[PDB]
């Protein structure tokens, strides 16, 4: 991927959303 950052944050973004 052009930027693994956007991909990694997006992952933690769904994990934080789980209990959000």
């Amino acid at each position: 991927i052009i930027g693994p950052v956007l991909g990694l944050v997006g992952s933690a973004l769904g994990g934080l959303l789980k209990k959000i």
